[PDB]
């Protein structure tokens, strides 16, 4: 009854949290991404330089 399409109703937090992990999960990765490129970029110009 009510209750049960309640439940169904809270139960849809899963698909949310899992997107909330995924955009968590990728801002991660960018970061890493811009610091090793960042890093990278840096020892080469100097190898050059």
């Amino acid at each position: 009854g009510s209750h049960m399409q309640m439940y169904k109703n809270l139960d849809l937090l899963s698909q949310l949290n899992e997107r909330q992990e995924r955009i968590m999960n990728e801002a991660k990765k960018l970061e890493k991404d811009l610091i090793d490129w960042t890093d990278g970029i840096a020892r080469e110009v100097q190898d050059i330089v």
